[PDB]
């Protein structure tokens, strides 16, 4: 490599079998990344705006960033990028407004005045980021994800307010799409921030920020519960499977049985009535209403993005990391095993289906030293590259 970055905290741990590099540093806060068709990777710097990063590549993790430019220099900018498969267009998200511009791959360049809104009214309070993903198997398929107002909002029990779902949008057919005008891919989801696509089957797939300060019959149990979540939506351009309402904010998943108040027949990855639940809402309403989580994941490890492989035999996610647990939880890399059916091959139940890929060797330390990952993707030859917003830096990773 140009240059020997290195990290500046005690650093990540390799599983057996893996290796990483540190390839970028200095950025304000990376959020989404995506290569362009000429090799550059497109980083989602939030406040600051698009940038993209000029490597060289020696092969395996020997990368160097070489130079960089900003291509859209806007503050508002918060999370969500994506880039079309032609690599001329690339969309990036505000707390309001999708906007398209027109990318020019000749010079690398962005004219400004190109912009287009091709979503709006989105805004709210709480949570900001608006992901976005462009299916493979549909290519003119936008999907976008909105959060919560507030921890526990009442607006997500109302579908027309628009908070706490995820929408599609025909973009081929485009004064822009109001946001609930978009298909519904699902509900009652406080703020899955990572949404991604199985490439066997299309299979459309989310991974949730669940609720804090879970109070279960007036007890705290905050510390170990709710799970976070792997949901499931179907396939885009069919309705099995999606548009439903996964649970919020009246109905949360179980990840520790042991003290949980009114366990009953509950087992690790069934919902069960918030104690805040609106007036008649009981824990069948939660088993017969409102959609499981496929997997569930340890209390509050916070999933930001979900990426599969070219196989879809493994989905890779980031857990940015716990902030309101005694010990603190997350700052990984993980992965989970799926079938040939482009489904888990862990049961619902189970407590061992995140499989660790990097992790931070001392999870006391963090957050204040350890990495918090955020976004993921894969470049042509199956390389995973990631973000960590609150230390500025990009990474690769591969099998060694
Ligand atoms: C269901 O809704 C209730 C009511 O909003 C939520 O209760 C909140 O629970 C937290 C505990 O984590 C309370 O915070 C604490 O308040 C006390 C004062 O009594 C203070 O000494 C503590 O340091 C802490 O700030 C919070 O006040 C309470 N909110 C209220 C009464 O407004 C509960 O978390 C919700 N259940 C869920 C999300 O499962
Ligand atoms: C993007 O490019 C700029 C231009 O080279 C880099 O800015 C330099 O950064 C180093 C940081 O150690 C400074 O010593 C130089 O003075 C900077 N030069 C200028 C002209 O500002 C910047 O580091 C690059 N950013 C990333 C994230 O790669
Ligand atoms: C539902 O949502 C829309 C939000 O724009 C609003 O017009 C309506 O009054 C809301 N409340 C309901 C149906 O309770
Ligand atoms: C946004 O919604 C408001 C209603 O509050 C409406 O005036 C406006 O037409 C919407 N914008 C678009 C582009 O749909
Ligand atoms: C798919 O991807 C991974 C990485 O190359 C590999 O380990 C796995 O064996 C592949 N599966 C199939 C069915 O080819
Ligand atoms: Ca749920």
């Amino acid at each position: 490599t140009t240059n020997n970055l290195q990290v500046t905290y005690p650093a990540p741990v390799a599983a057996d079998g893996w290796e990483y590099r540190l390839i970028s540093t200095g950025l304000t806060a990376p959020r989404s990344i995506v290569f362009d068709s000429t090799g550059g990777l497109l980083v989602l710097d939030a406040g600051v705006g698009v940038r993209r990063l000029t490597l060289q590549d020696n092969g395996g993790t020997c990368l160097s960033v070489t130079a960089n430019a900003t291509l859209i220099a806007d503050t508002a900018l918060n999370h969500g990028l994506a880039i079309s498969a032609d690599g001329g267009t690339i969309y990036a998200s505000t707390v309001n407004d999708v906007y398209a511009y027109t990318y020019n791959e000749q010079t690398n360049t962005v004219d400004p005045t190109t912009r287009r809104t091709v979503v709006t009214n989105m805004t709210n309070t709480d949570h900001v980021t608006r992901t976005l993903l462009l299916s493979s198997r549909l290519p003119n398929e936008l999907l976008v994800s909105r959060g919560s107002a507030a921890n526990e909002d009442p607006q997500a029990r109302n579908v027309t307010s628009g908070h706490s779902q995820i929408r599609a949008y025909d973009i081929s057919t485009l004064p822009p799409f109001d946001f609930v005008a978009g298909t519904l891919i699902g509900w009652g989801l406080r703020d899955s921030v990572g949404v991604g696509e199985n490439p066997t089957n299309g299979g459309i797939w989310s991974v949730e920020n669940s609720v804090d300060d879970l109070t279960r019959e007036g007890v705290d149990v905050h510390q170990d519960n709710p799970g976070e979540e792997l949901n499931f939506h179907g396939i885009l351009g069919n309705t099995a499977n999606q548009g439903g309402n996964y649970g919020y904010p009246d109905c949360y998943a179980l990840w520790s049985t042991a003290g949980f108040p009114d366990l009953g027949a509950l087992e690790v990855g069934d919902q069960f009535a918030s104690d805040n639940a609106t007036a008649g809402v009981t824990d069948a309403t939660c088993n017969t209403n409102f959609v499981d989580p496929r997997l569930v994941f340890q209390a509050h490890v916070s999933p930001l993005d979900i990426k599969f492989n070219t196989n879809g035999t493994t989905a890779y996610i980031t857990f940015h990391g716990s902030t309101d647990r005694t010990t603190p939880v997350g700052y990984s890399i993980v992965s989970v095993a799926f079938g040939l059916n482009g489904q888990p091959t862990s049961p619902m139940d189970s407590t061992t289906a995140a499989n660790n890929i990097l992790t931070s060797p001392d999870l006391t330390q963090c957050p204040d030293d350890c990495f918090t990952p955020v976004g993921l993707t894969f470049d042509t030859i199956g390389r995973l590259f990631f973000s960590s917003d609150s230390t500025g830096e990009i990474f690769v990773l591969q099998q060694s």
